[PDB]
């Protein structure tokens, strides 16, 4: 059901907790370093889990898709064939930035973090700024241990601040992975879809130093001893069955504002995609002809497309369930019961007076700052306004320094100088530069930038054609020539005739003001939205319900039960798929193509001990109510005790919304059994010597 | 399950009965005149029941189409509005043709009959013609009586023969209809399909005369008492629960040999499918331009392009399953079991081989067979060959007549005669006389018959454009010239120069041959053929299994359960729709545009007390797995206790196969659910009288 809980608040919720089908206590999942959860690792994007005191690592296979792909080569195709490691020297690299987080320590830091805040009152801006130093410092020191990472985290509007330090491991090889006809079967065809028959996993080790501290690859390294780790369950996952997931969800906003929503859905979600849209239109369409262009602009398209895919997608679903209708009753219910108190009411009423004006601010250059960002999204103009940004930067005293500027991201920075590279055409850019040039000649004039149509010399097609000639003389096409750039001091910028780099000193004063504004607003969201937020949870408290706080990266569960859903009359979609049902899809040829291992072995009905009774198969992929978002990728569903018995690795399309609601009767997710990993490693592409590790050999 | 039972055989099935539910006893429900089974009537084509004291039948609309749409104008749009009688004086005649036959009498003649076809023994077309004389005295003795219909049926080859005496009421009307936007909701996109959510009822009552004997239409006429009628369910029907199915199913053929069925799937059915498909194509064609033809072969197309659309379905249905192998594998497994037997075995072995014997014949000329039938069924040709044949049997005395060409048949013949105008255009039934003679003279050569080659004069394009152009010049094509015929004596049509009527002289000692070829294999069939059925049975109950007779348009009871399906991995069709359902498919426009109350009522949720609780609505339609094909039509399906719970009206794809196997995973019927009538009735288009009248008001 609905809710992505912090472990802290499980004891809280054990009535609930117990009658979903949870049978260990609260109190021992709700320990973030004990049994099971000191189990479940983040890959930084991804959820993962240790599988053996060996320090053996369950994900997705999407998820190590990367690591796989950077150990293929044509000759040796590890995408397609799979790959497995007979003993743990076999086991390959997944690359330098690979990482597995390792949950340490927790502190709750609420009180020294709202002082902080406080003790530089009144003024917003200056509580943005006292909160981003209160944050710096305290990373800086809980990383002087070497071998942490540590992150700060506020919870519900900044009510809780709880930091988390985190061992870093930092050699990350890769030991098994399946198929690609079985790790992504379906293919793109599937994506979002039930029925869906996907294995999708894949198996890491964890490395650390001989000290057993973090170290980098080495051969010298062996494997990390993680203290907890997850067992394949002995009981079988059924229809109804109690299930719950331990991920780190990146994001969700479900209590926004009403207005909030309507702005996202009426403005921000059909904007960007029709502007997602318009530039795929023009990479497809330079592309035929080309062919450069097609290739280096292949995954930028396939990012927009998505996203595209995903707002419509969100944009329809809103409309299914009347979204925009439902938060507007919600609330109304809401404000109706703050004025049902008295004075105590008041405050909260305030803070939402606030928040609907901080809504007004930011709406009335909605145009403009997302015309702007994606302007200087460009690659000239990208890597211009970055590098004199790093040169303003640079002249402070690191600690005083915008985070992304620091010392910390100068190798993160020189690298994307580098990959820019492999993304970038002159003629596919110049296209770009035109789109966005046009997109800011038609913007709304009372969103105009002053300085803007000062450096293109006046605002119409006749100027933006004249930029562009201008601008095709810059010479930050060059990687060599962005290094350079990378090196120079701020005076080099502000005496460059390049036409790329003018433009980044003409446009700063406008990009700074508009940062600051959004730290303003930010400063006062800092104040009102805790106080809205704690009235919400009052007046749920007042209907007898308990509230979770949005995601915001930090561990969460989720419960529920397994079950299917039935989208319309007449028919429903089952809990559970079977391995008869990954053959009736077989083509093969590409995205539905099983090797012939799997073909022969469900034809033999070679099922390997791993039948369900109840669906007289091994299950392949199941249907439960949890509530996962973007981050639980490779989560580990755990069963009523705590057991393995899959990997969360999509939703369904009415999943596609998480960030705004969840639908009780809809939203489900999509996990593959953990039947049907050990299933795929015994009788289509073995790993004896893994499942001898895992204690199921 | 699978099985079209007798109700003399119930007793004996008592306990897969009790097992599915049944709660009444075998015994009484093997009653064909008692309670239950004598409130079940035919209507020719269609299944009904008697449902009131009063003699109210229930019925599905499509079923009673023909009598809505005879008492519809523009102006008056039953079909459309609906129909309601407030009393009975205001229920509208069905038309002359209307019936509905209620039994009266049952005699079992098994003994008489083999002995006809005994003593007249080992000749197999006089076998034959011993069965068809029997058979025409008895229905002229039994028929003695005024007021009855009787008709003999032979079961499992003519093992048993029964002997049936149907009231003949011959004054029904029209009680009420609903609209058809109900009675035909999703029209042919929905038809055969699941989900399914069609109110596919309507209501005749029965007359007749003041002294209670059958009479035609008059207002002197007044309402049939029936000794037995069905009652609406007061309990809820829900998934699982037992249902059974009474009607009168037409004919199956569930245990062909193997080689039979090769035959009819791998040349018959794509054969015609074929044909018709082109008569189709040349249909259309010419009918974009006449609009006359297109308006006037308009229901022929319509009966080709089902046949066509059913055969297409049946063909695949049979390799979705292996139809051809499962048959192949029993049947091995009964000559296997045969063998096993010593002696005692034989009979059944060359009762086998003799069918087969008999199947060769056929085959060796079923191109010739079926090309000629055909072509004797264009307009002008059929109508040649028939009344030139009448006129060879009205010269024999009306006993020693071929049924068709009988005294009782002569009303019959001069209504199609007339009728033919309404679908014949001279130049389109031209176009399939050419259709036709093409496909005589692409024959397999062994297929010729010298007489039609001789009366063509050749047998090339240029013979057939000859012949063609000859028949042009023939009368027949007006409605006054074949009535002249059908007046006319043997020695007129021998003696005519017309060409129609010339070709029917040419071509009548082939048929007759031909006929006699038919019948000649008829009576061998009659003495191999219920030798390897009682085989068939022996082998069965070695294996514990039940039998049933083929359909024969004698009653039967099918029993089972309310269940759904899955065609699909991850995917079942539930056993319910619901009024929701309705709406959510509402367009409207044709065929998915429900009456404005409907859509109202179900908003509001007015389920008018008819709410079932495991399913949140009112259904509308259900699944199961009961075993019908056509002429089950219109069937009272009846729970647990003999109480009606719906009416059969169509089945689900899978279903198209009915006439060869039942598959126990997919075959499914499809019924209207008695709660949706009374809901219809209720709170759409009102029927409160005859609610009140069948004690639910
Ligand atoms: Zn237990
Ligand atoms: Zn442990
Ligand atoms: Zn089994
Ligand atoms: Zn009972
Ligand atoms: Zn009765
Ligand atoms: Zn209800």
């Amino acid at each position: 059901g609905e809710g992505m809980w912090v472990p802290q608040q499980l004891p809280e919720i054990a009535g609930p907790l117990k009658k979903a089908g949870l049978k260990l206590s609260p109190q021992q999942i709700s320990d973030l370093t004990g049994d099971p959860m000191g189990a479940v690792v983040a890959l930084g994007g991804c959820t993962a889990s240790f599988v053996s005191p060996n320090g053996l690592v369950v994900t997705n296979h999407h998820c190590a898709y990367g690591a796989i792909q950077l150990n293929s080569t044509a000759e040796n195709n590890l995408i397609k064939n799979g790959f497995n490691a007979p003993t743990t020297a076999d086991e390959v690299s997944a690359g330098p930035n690979a990482r597995v987080f390792v949950l340490d320590e927790i502190t709750d830091v609420t009180k020294d973090a709202k002082a902080a805040i406080a003790a530089a009152g009144d003024d917003a801006l200056a509580r943005t700024k006292a909160l981003e130093a209160f944050e710096k410092k305290l990373i800086a020191d809980c990383e002087a241990e070497a071998g942490f990472r540590c992150r700060l985290y506020s919870f519900s509007g900044g009510n809780t601040y709880r930091l988390f330090k985190n061992l870093e491991i930092k050699d990350v090889r890769l030991a098994y992975a399946p198929p690609g006809s079985v790790g992504k079967f379906g293919g793109d065809i599937d994506n979002w879809m039930w029925p869906r028959h996907t294995g999708d996993f894949a198996f890491y080790r964890a490395y650390v130093g001989k000290d057993g501290k973090p170290a980098a690859f080495s051969k010298d390294n062996v494997p990390y001893q993680p203290k907890h780790w997850l067992k394949f369950a002995d009981q079988p996952l059924g229809a109804g069955d109690f299930v719950m997931v331990a991920g780190y969800p990146g994001s969700t906003n479900r209590y926004a504002l009403a207005a909030e929503f309507d702005n996202t859905a009426q403005w921000t979600y059909p904007t960007i995609a029709r502007h997602y849209k318009n530039q795929i239109a023009m990479v497809e369409a330079a592309g035929k002809q080309n062919a450069d262009i097609q290739v280096k602009y292949a995954a930028t398209m396939a990012g927009w497309n998505n996203t595209s895919k995903n707002y419509d997608g969100q944009l329809e679903g809103f409309k299914r369930i009347d979204a925009a209708g439902q938060k507007l009753r919600e609330e109304a219910a809401v404000l109706g019961w703050l004025k049902g108190q008295g004075a105590k009411g008041q405050p909260a009423l305030d803070a939402h007076a606030k928040l609907l004006d901080l809504l007004e601010q930011s709406k009335a250059t909605r145009d403009r700052d997302l015309t702007l960002a994606l302007f200087n999204n460009t690659a000239m103009l990208g890597s211009a306004t970055q590098l004199y940004r790093l040169s303003i930067e640079r002249e402070k005293p690191n600690a005083e320094r915008e985070s992304g500027y620091q010392e910390r991201d100068l190798p993160a920075i020189e690298g994307g100088l580098k990959q820019l590279e492999r993304r970038y055409v002159a003629a596919m850019d110049r296209q770009l530069q035109e789109y966005w040039l046009n997109e800011y000649i038609k913007l709304p004039a009372d969103q105009r930038v002053a300085a803007v149509d000062a450096w293109l010399g006046g605002n119409d097609a006749a100027a933006v054609k004249r930029a562009l000639d201008r601008l095709a003389g810059t010479k930050l096409g060059s990687t060599e020539e962005r290094l350079k750039w990378f090196a120079a001091d701020r005076k080099a910028f502000e005496a460059s005739n390049d036409p790329a780099i003018q433009y980044a000193v003409a446009v700063m004063p406008t990009l700074l003001k508009l940062e600051q504004e959004r730290k303003t607003r930010a400063g006062e969201n800092l104040a009102a939205r805790p106080v809205y937020l704690q009235a919400l949870a009052d007046y749920k408290k007042s209907q007898g319900e308990f509230v979770y706080p949005d995601a915001n990266l930090s561990l969460r569960i989720t419960f529920g039960n397994v079950m299917g859903y039935a989208p319309k009359d007449g028919m429903e979609y089952t809990p559970f798929t079977t391995l008869e049902g990954v053959v009736a899809k077989e083509t093969g040829q590409d995205p539905f193509d099983s090797p012939k291992a799997l073909l022969d072995a469900v034809a033999a009905k070679r099922y390997g001990g791993l039948e369900d009774k109840r669906i007289g198969s091994v299950p392949v992929n199941y249907l439960s109510d949890l509530d996962i978002t973007g981050g639980n990728a490779g989560s580990p569903v755990l069963d009523a005790h705590g057991k393995l018995v899959g990997l969360a690795f999509d939703g369904n399309w009415e999943s596609v919304s998480s960030n705004w609601v969840f639908d009780p009767k809809m939203t489900r997710m999509i996990a593959v059994d953990g039947r049907y990993l050990r299933w795929i490693m015994q009788e289509v592409y073995p790993a004896p010597q893994l499942l001898k590790e895992m204690n199921v050999g």
